[PDB]
């Protein structure tokens, strides 16, 4: 019988799933349960102390990305290595640690003659201090759904980072803007493909390039994960089946020319379940997570790492090889 401790989570259709799969629930004091759930990210001891048989839905070190602030650190140190490859991101500056490289770009616009919006998140809006802010280039023209600003909320599973494999869920949340966008209802993204579609836009390609986006994105986090996951796991013999999985929610924005932004990554998202489309997708999302895993003592998911394209393969070995190199500098 495989067993599963659900003390971590308050979401509904987190229990609901895990009792549809057939998992027997564990009293809220079982540390020995085949299947750990935890809402919020785990303490990297906590992972420490489980047993080879055992999954937890939290990677070691996965806040490297799912943090403003790593995430730009670590983005900014890529970039200046691999610039044509991770164009998704818009530019980022640390406050207030890069306070006068910041200032500097605005004096060189300023001397351009050109305009820009930057937005500031731990949220405004700023043209023309000494706090942990963060300022970023703002996406002025968004691609618009009946006039309204819209945001993407993408979930990917890593059900392993020894060997890495990522996993896209073709399905998720698009929440759009309450008063029509000048420079709110929730909608899915199975309804935002099939809107692409009757519009004439490249649906494939929408994937596609999100796909790349998650899997570079991966790619970064890859060499702290690895690392903080080796360092709980000494015992874990060579080419043993990871004891950690992650649930992600990707927050993403689109631009007019359907090129994808990330905005940020949450280790933690909602599951919440108001509304139909809610349930419907979150419940997917979690089923079909499980069953990947196949706890035993896929439907709309793509994995996108290891890609069945060897050229792109290829790419991404090379940029998990500067990845790893970046790593070291930084340490």
């Amino acid at each position: 019988t495989i067993t599963a401790n659900v003390a971590g989570t308050k979401f509904e259709i987190v229990r609901l799933v895990i009792d549809e799969m057939g998992f027997m629930k564990t009293p809220d004091e079982d540390e020995t349960s085949n299947l750990i759930w935890c809402d919020s990210a785990v303490q990297q001891e906590k992972i420490s102390e489980l047993q080879n048989y055992q999954r937890i839905n939290h990677f070691p070190g996965m806040g490297e990305i799912c943090r403003k602030d790593f995430l730009a650190r670590n983005m900014t140190k890529m970039i200046k290595s691999r610039p044509l490859d991770y164009t998704f991101v818009p530019r980022t500056w640390i406050f207030p640690a890069e306070y006068t490289q910041f200032q500097n770009y605005v004096k060189e616009l300023k001397k351009k003659r050109k305009q820009k919006t930057f937005i500031v998140k731990p949220i405004s809006l700023i043209r023309n201090s000494q706090d942990h802010l963060i300022v970023q280039e703002y996406i002025e023209k968004p691609f618009l759904m009946e006039g309204y600003k819209f945001d993407l909320r993408i979930y990917i599973l890593v059900t392993s980072c020894d060997p890495l494999k990522i996993f896209l869920y073709h399905d998720g949340l698009v929440r759009m803007g309450t008063e029509k966008y000048i420079p709110g209802s929730k909608r899915s993204i199975k309804w935002f493909t099939e809107f692409l579609q009757a519009n004439q836009h490249d649906v494939a390609k929408f994937w596609s390039d999100i796909s790349e986006l998650v899997v570079k994105t991966l790619i970064v986090a890859e060499p702290h994960v690895l690392h903080a996951y080796r360092m709980c796991r000494p015992g874990q013999p060579p080419g043993s089946e990871s004891v950690c999985f992650e649930v992600l929610g990707f927050d993403i924005l689109l631009d007019r020319k359907l090129k994808p932004w990330l905005l940020q990554i949450n280790r933690a998202p909602s599951f919440g379940t108001d509304q139909k489309i809610d349930y419907d997708v979150k419940r997917g999302v979690l089923l079909n997570a499980l069953k990947l895993l196949n706890i035993r003592t896929m439907g709309n998911y793509r994995r996108i790492y290891p890609p069945e394209d060897k050229a792109l393969l290829e790419k991404y070995e090379n940029l998990l090889a500067v990845a790893f190199q970046t790593f070291l500098s930084g340490r």
